[PDB]
């Protein structure tokens, strides 16, 4: 566990992990902290969020900052981040004891209902991609809910990891009711297997989730996750093309290409991909890559060395195979973790390449000379997240909303989270929903309540 | 895989499982059927759900006669088992349609909403007690939803398993649609593990739902959990007393004592606990045990040989620690597999016993001082499915209805399920509802939509 800067490859602090007698005790905390905090009253809950969402607001640069030194993501993405992080905190202290209102139906009882009540300790394994955001994401509502939680953030992200727990110290939430664990990936299972942990959630890739999972279900707890995608960007001749060129650079190349619904897979009509590709070619050459902190910078450095050659080996190996490189595909030669924005073309069909999640701005580009192909060809993946399509023809949009194997389907806009809306992937990316009211409910009891 | 009547021990039928290219071809099935009945109108569902509802009404005797042959309980009983199947058919065929309507929300978009669409092929893992009901709870609001099924029924049961699958296919429902697979427990990680299958839900105890969530967690597909519970039955001084004995005696009893909503422990306050306890001593003794195809019988034999072994060594061992027997507490001296209606008391703290499940009409009896001991006492299990309190005192009907850990909280009346609400359990009983909205919604793809 520590802090290493992506953009100088320097390690900058070192963190000890929690042995097991200390998860332990954090664990008691966390146990003895929910019986006083699931007593709370909504407008205690949304008082304190609402604290949290100040905090964030007031200090986005010094928490943006952090964020970027850690993990390498533009000072500016980073400062939305934290912004956006504050939006979802205020959208459950608004909406939670709403969302969790009894709801009543008519029986011969004389009153029946379902109640929502908070599960007790959850655990939540994050990533470094949205170091504040991934975080909370699940916590506002968990917290609104009346749970508590214990964090397992990335490794890499020790920084802010802490600082998400000071955050919500200083707002207003009592000691135990969010706690940081400063622990490796081998010490989530000691959490999963404590009695008192009733429920976990993971953001991140497939073999931390598949575990985490695996292990929950032998347990007995309910899980979410949210893992990767490899989300199609359909555009057909009816397309605003400039615009789709403009916005799925940004899909592709936001968050240094490290984002679950980057536009990884370019489907483009016959007709129109010429023109497209001709305009991504200039359009991703033309991007600033250097240091984050700069606010003209619009690609930083990958987040870890590993990161770094996960890319380089999987693009090196497509393009061994034939897949023809239209721009980039080839690490700098600078200092720090640093890959440039490359489009990959006339990749052969079985390469293991069209399987596999891409995390780098790096965009693979297929033509496709109908609908049923740009659908089949966009489902033809592991992962189900996120999937936007760009036409003007109303039964086109139609057949794409309804065809396309995704969580998310966006149609004339680039894949977005949004609190007043639910958020999940399907197949590989995983099941259930955070944020909108489905991001509450997650982790409550639905008590049915029969009187008569 | 057998028919074994445990009125008579004896093998009536015998069945051959499938192989593994068997079940692989079941599967094929099942997702070439799912490619065509994605596209079938809620108008088309709901009619075939109708149909299925009609011929579980017409032949509700007949059906029955098969659960009282296989598993033993009372034909009476097995009578409304088939009655409340086709109550969730017509629920689910009158609801299903508006229950999974588009749901919008305002933003910036055009049109943003929710929709729901089925993930495919779903594994129904279900057991033995309430052969036809746990099945057509799981299949009227999948089905609806536009997936499809294959079940994998208990092994003593392979008669209800056989018939449900005719029923949906006389119903109309096309094949494919739903398959029974004649499987061992050894069996279903092949159906999990197959990339076809995407979701599972399990009904039964917790060794099989430990084993099928670990799996399915593993292989990133959700899952639904209903087992075990030991729901406390509480009895408060300002009860009617008359109608607790009664109800409790029933909540104890039905099916044989073989439901995990069973009232299993008694909780009684000091004040009413010697007349309480009489009078549910003077019920048990006068129960009719005997042949459940006589509609006298209150009390059929226990499903099999393997849960009569269970329940006398469970009720011997709690015995020898010190534990009072006011009634039964051995196997009947008959043919099949006869347990007798059982009250212990005096069970010694630290038993054994009381942290187990006694699936058999043995009821364990305790006094408690005040409300907070109840509270305790009733929630000192692993297990939290349903819970019953008996009360006049509106504060004391509150606390209990808050402060009882279980999925469900009756309030002068033994825990039911019904169509109309959802029901499931927390803590070591499981997770995730069936029933209600919440049914329809489990498996199904909830897909953001946002278009400019």
């Amino acid at each position: 566990i520590a802090t290493i800067n992506p953009t100088t490859g320097e390690i900058c602090q070192r963190f000890k992990a929690l042995t097991p007698a200390e998860i332990d005790a954090k664990l008691a905390k966390a146990q003895e902290a929910f019986q006083a905090y699931r007593r709370t009253s909504f407008s205690q809950r949304r008082q304190w969020l609402e604290n949290a969402a100040a905090i964030l607001e007031r200090d986005t640069s010094k928490f943006a900052e952090i964020m970027t030194t850690e993990m390498g993501k533009t000072h500016q993405s980073a400062i939305a981040e934290a912004e956006k992080s504050a939006l979802v905190c205020r959208y459950y202290a608004e909406h939670g004891e709403q969302f969790l209102a009894n709801e009543y139906t008519e029986t011969q009882a004389t009153e029946s209902y379902v109640c929502y009540q908070p599960l007790g300790i959850l655990l939540a394994v994050m990533p470094w991609n949205f170091p504040f955001w991934q975080v909370f994401r699940f916590a506002a509502p968990a917290l609104m809910a009346g749970n508590v939680a214990v964090l397992k953030h990335a490794s890499n992200v020790p920084q802010c990891a802490l600082a998400v727990e000071a955050i919500l110290e200083a707002a207003g939430f009592p000691e135990g009711v969010f706690q940081t664990l400063l622990i490796g990936a081998s010490q989530v299972e000691q959490v999963i297997k404590d009695p008192r942990v009733k429920a976990a959630t993971l953001t991140g890739s497939e073999p931390a989730g598949a575990s985490l999972a695996s292990l929950a279900g032998q347990e007995i707890k309910p899980t979410l996750l949210e893992l990767g995608g490899s989300d199609p960007f359909v555009v057909f001749p009816s397309a605003d093309l400039d615009e789709a060129v403009e916005v799925g650079t940004v899909a592709r190349t936001m968050n240094n290409g490290q984002s679950c619904i980057a536009a990884k897979r370019f489907i483009l009509h016959e007709a129109i991909a010429a023109e497209f590709l001709e305009k991504l070619h200039l359009k991703f050459a033309s991007l600033k890559i250097g240091d984050p902190m700069a606010p003209e910078t619009d690609i930083g450095p990958l987040a870890t060395e590993g990161i770094l050659q996960d890319i380089s080996r999987q693009v090196d190996q497509a393009v061994a195979a034939g897949a023809k490189i239209l721009l980039g595909g080839r690490p700098l030669d600078r200092a720090g973790y640093f890959y440039p924005p490359t489009i990959l073309t006339e990749i052969p069909p079985g390469a293991k390449i069209l399987q596999e999640e891409l995390f780098a701005p790096v965009a693979m580009v297929f033509t496709v000379k109908d609908l049923d192909q740009a659908i089949a060809l966009a489902n033809d993946i592991p992962f189900g997240l996120g999937a936007s399509a760009w036409t003007n023809d109303p039964a086109e949009q139609q057949r794409f909303i309804q065809e396309l194997d995704a969580g998310a389907v966006f149609i004339n806009g680039m894949v977005k989270s949004d609190p007043r809306l639910p958020f999940g992937g399907t197949k590989r990316s995983g099941y259930g929903r955070e944020l909108g009211l489905a991001g509450i409910r997650t982790f409550v009891n639905a008590k049915t309540v029969w009187l008569k």
